[PDB]
């Protein structure tokens, strides 16, 4: 028994499916193996990845991994939701409701809002970027005008590298002048190291400036060259090192070759990849449970075509998605279980503030409960 | 000669199709004939707008003509640009550059800021409807931070309209316990129509509130029950009625038989119909100039399928997108001029307020001079 | 056993029908049956009213229900006073005493005058209609000169429907030149919602204004568009919908269907229609008492001409005029007891204000107690 | 050449048959005679107005002389319009355009306010009665609202006289207690004579108490009852006895003697009866016009009854409208013009002021042209 699965990377994620692999081979059972196939493309290529998900379609997939980003998520949901496809993604969690889509990735705008009360904060700057969805922009937002917040949104996505020294220059003048200290980097991890190295370059992390990292890879990044900066940083975290799981899985990886297993030959995991990692897990946990329940998914003929015309549907997509939004599994980002929809629910975000002898958890966040400080 | 093109209209568009069919009427000759596949769609499905653009396209149109929505652009522009075909909308521009994309729609954030600062605003309200974009939104707040102002974004467009009437009083008495006087709507005709509507019922037209419309359809909505309310009232008009390419047009479309052409027997067009009238003009004039030029456009039926592997183009998308972009002419619009992106140079806004003997044309706007009063 | 009666009705009264029709099934037979001749017209045409009376008398009939106007209450009386025929109306009392005339309308004088003084109002507007007579606008011309009011009595009556709006905003205009903001609104439905209509098309439904409905409709007006603005509305109600009579009539009433019963599918009542239903109610009980005292009202012959010179009435009217003059029930409108001269006595008139919630009664009013707060 | 007319007068008018009965004699044409008849009624009573009137088409007339008050005046409009019979009168006009009605008392609204501006008034009473209709009311109202007015608006109509006493003293006492010098008596001759007496026994006919007499007949009261005290009493008069015709018909008028013509032998007519005599005149020459113009109107005992189903009119009675609504004569009353409607046109108004020596002509009023001083 095998059941084939799909699998989208982008052109440049070494890590993740280098941890994709290893959660293969480890959770690989002997009753059934996955048998995945690896596209490589360009995520943000709306029409790259309508190929990928259509060529996955006509091999006859289950249960399609990859990511998506914000000029795809339109196209991957709406695609799935009519060919009723099941996908899991590890990316940022779709701009509401969406059938066939399962969100691994935990909501932050919560915990960042919960954060923003806990320190007590009533005016600050919001540097955000276009790549993972506003909807954490228009929660901060609604949430400044319910609580009569003075936040100044700043967009860094449309700004050219190339003239962008001269107006980071003149903004952050604009923030001193205005005393306006306190500063949240909503950005990918590419563009919050850049944004700090351009901090530290103009000089603008002396004491009272308070930074806020929006993502979940708090250690992920660097974080060395503001340790001794004087400056509050602080951030959040969904991967913790400290739980056996993710001590023995962090022996395992750190053990491994940089060879066979880019971006495996270090300590410090993206929270990508760990959420790749229990991507496996849950799918491995739902074909279980649904080859338990003695129910054969398994279609007898090609899917087709998902341009074909009227649409091709399939009952067992429904009951693979069922499957799917049905499991709680510990993992390495903490407790795995959804809801109907496909988000992630009764997950704990551990929340850290950087030091001078290094990031220390100061406390936990989660859903039932608002923030603990530990 | 006869030259086919493609339609992507969407279900409920009918005035739209009205200026459609004119326009094709009005301007075709003897020298050639257009030939138009229309496909009545949801433009907010995804897998609905590819089956029908790549069913155009294995059909061999040379252009594409059709709307889109935040849910479906970049499907629309990953499409063209991987397969060189043009496609001519009256939808929202782009949030950037994308090649083979004529957008008829000028850009109103330049404009939209022009009349706040001629206002000489500081302490306002916005109202977006995250159901078309929010780069309007992403203009003031930069434009907010740069210049010291004090924006209450609000959105809308999550209400749904089973309980749309004590959602619109909450908020304006959240406004009014704000002490907001001054409010920016950035909606839709319909949702604009709401919010007048229960602004109306609550009494919140009344002297001393300022209203701008944030949409170049400023006369196309039932402006006539807040006209003597006595609140300011300002707002952006495209077409000049008071023209005479809009006056004679008008003269023929007043009297068009409303059964036969859906919403024609009136003497007001919606801009997004005018701008297909123009969307008619501009691609006869296209086709008429690359024809003139002495180039063998001839294309048969071999076009594939748009998930052909390797997806190899036609070289007569790259001359059809320089002959469209190459077009200076004049319509209801105004004047028509593209760039090397397809976007709109060289046009004017009228920038009208209501008055209780009717809306008036107080200036003009252009992307090369600001806001000049007349 | 079957007494004969008639019947007068608006062309356009069809509720008034419709409850007519309920009360004759409700009180169907007790110990007889009520045989009635229904005719339609128009009741402002003087000639019309007096051709049906004719025939209606010619026809033999013992009581007569209708309707009159203001320029047919005089033919009706003298008619009825002369031949000796009782006439129950719901339509407004007679500006004097007249015999032989049954007159359901409670009067409205001594409610709105008690409810001015309770506001303690000394300069206010009147706007009154010449559709129900000019008694309650000499009462309040009197009362001011007796108390030391402004009164700024205007007629909306004299207007076509084709400059109601310029008309209406005219009237308001000037009053906003006088600073009054307090109104009464002496018209009927159709009119106050013609007035509410513009007033809040203008703009003047908003807090600082203070509106009196002077009709028992209140409720039967349309009162959701200002229930809203934040200015006072009060007004008058006969009908008390939270009662035992009134709450098992609208039970059964609502479950009917407009095809048989036309404008009898709702949860309200005009108080005209509730008025009709009374009368019924008042006839068969005056008949039922008729037929328990033994007393024979069968007429020897044909009743004759209705226009004979001279002019003999039968005796026997006299005593149906004691009978329905005598009897005392409890209905929609309360309790209903007459006078020696047709008009109501021992009524209860239910002040009401249009709060946010809904329309709340604040208080009743009596003849032999002023207005009584609750 | 000879025609039927019917006439219509009260139990208890002698002057008007008397001047009727002079005008018929005088313009006795030997050509045709019109032989009335005559019914004495309580025109009060709309079932004896309306017999008569059914009596009267019966033998089928061609035009109907009489009068009417406010609760007879309606049926008399209505029937007319219905069977398309003429009607003059002397009465008030009615309060709109009402066909086949000869209104020849001109109306006295324009003059009033006229005289209210020439004499300089701001706040003054107003004293009527709702025996004659509210038209004149209602205009005060509106010039009064129109020119900021303090008008003090008293009904004394529905009091008795027993009564009377205690009434008029409370009423003048409120006047007094706010100082009203300046009243206007919109009242019939009875009510206007108590009034005056009223006025006398109380003491208040000094010099400073400015008294005008809206009514045309200020010489048919007692003139020099309050004449003495050098009170301002003004008033209006419509016959002029200065004048060659209505000298030489006095002349003649007084020599008649009492016996067989009531209330002659006087050097004093009433405005009533002079109207009387001017229709016998306008009749008389309009049935000349109609012999004229070469009209067979030979109508005779077939016209059936007033309340035939369907009522079906009598084609020539519209001619006879035209006749009597498209001429020109000169009488008692001045020039006599009728409109479309039947109400005067070209009248001449004249305005007397009391002294102690009596009346003397202060000016004249006419439609096209204001206020005159002599
Ligand atoms: C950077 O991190 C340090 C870590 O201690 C922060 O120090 C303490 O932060 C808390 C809250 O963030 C401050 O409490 C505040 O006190 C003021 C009164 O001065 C009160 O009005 C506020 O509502 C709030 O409770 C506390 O004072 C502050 N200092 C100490 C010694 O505890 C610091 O605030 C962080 N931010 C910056 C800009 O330094
Ligand atoms: C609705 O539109 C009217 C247009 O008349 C607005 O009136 C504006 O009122 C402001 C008051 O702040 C005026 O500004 C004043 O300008 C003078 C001269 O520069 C300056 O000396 C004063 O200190 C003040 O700043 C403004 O001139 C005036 N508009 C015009 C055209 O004169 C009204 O405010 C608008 N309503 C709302 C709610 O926005
Ligand atoms: C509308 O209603 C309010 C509240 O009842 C009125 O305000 C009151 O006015 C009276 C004078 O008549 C004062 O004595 C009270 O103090 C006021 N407040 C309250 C809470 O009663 C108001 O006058 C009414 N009319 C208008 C035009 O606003
Ligand atoms: C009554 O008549 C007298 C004289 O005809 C009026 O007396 C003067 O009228 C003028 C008119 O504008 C006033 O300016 C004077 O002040 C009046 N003088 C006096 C002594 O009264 C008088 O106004 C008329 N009306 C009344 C009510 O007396
Ligand atoms: C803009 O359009 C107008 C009208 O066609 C034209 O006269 C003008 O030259 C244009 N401007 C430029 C810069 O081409």
């Amino acid at each position: 028994n095998s059941i084939q699965i799909g699998g989208l990377f982008p052109r440049g994620a070494d890590q993740e499916y280098s941890a994709f692999r290893v959660g293969m081979v480890q959770f690989s059972t002997s009753e059934f193996r996955l048998t995945p196939h690896i596209d490589n493309l360009e995520v943000a290529n709306s029409f790259a990845v309508t190929n990928a998900f259509c060529s996955q379609f006509s091999r006859g997939v289950y249960a399609i991994f990859g990511f998506y980003d914000k000029k795809s998520v339109n196209t991957i949901t709406s695609f799935c939701g009519t060919l009723h496809v099941s996908f899991i993604t590890p990316s940022f969690p779709t701009d509401g409701t969406h059938p066939f889509v399962i969100q691994m990735r935990p909501d932050l705008k919560g915990a960042l809002l919960s954060l923003i009360e806990y320190y007590q904060w009533d005016k600050f700057a919001y540097l955000y970027d276009s790549d993972r969805g506003l909807s954490t922009l228009q929660a901060v937002l609604d949430s400044a005008a319910e609580k009569k917040w003075q936040v100044t949104a700043i967009n860094v996505g449309n700004i050219n590298n190339d003239k962008k020294d001269e107006t980071y220059r003149s903004l952050f003048q604009d923030l001193e002048l205005k005393k306006e200290r306190r500063v949240i980097l909503d950005c990918e991890r590419d563009k919050v190291n850049d944004i700090v190295d351009q901090v530290i370059t103009i000089g603008k992390h002396v004491k009272g400036y308070h930074y806020i990292i929006a993502n979940l890879g708090f250690t992920d990044g660097d974080l060395l060259k503001i340790q001794f900066g004087g400056a509050n940083v602080s951030g959040f975290q969904i991967v913790d090192y400290d739980d056996s799981l993710v001590s023995k899985f962090i022996e395992r990886w750190s053990t491994l070759e940089e060879k066979e297993y880019p971006g495996a030959h270090t300590a410090t995991i993206k929270y990508t990849s760990a959420l790749t990692y229990d991507a496996v897990q849950v799918m491995t946990e739902a074909f279980r449970n649904l080859r338990k329940q003695r129910i054969e998914i398994s279609r007898r003929g090609n899917a087709g075509d998902c341009l074909a015309n009227p649409a091709v549907p399939w009952g067992q997509g429904v009951e693979i998605e069922r499957a799917l939004k049905q499991v709680q599994v510990e993992g390495l980002s903490g407790n795995i279980k959804f809801d109907q929809n496909g988000k992630r629910i009764n997950y704990t975000i551990n929340i850290m503030e950087l030091k001078t002898n290094g990031p220390r958890k100061i406390g936990y966040w989660s859903e039932v409960d608002k923030m603990v400080v530990t």
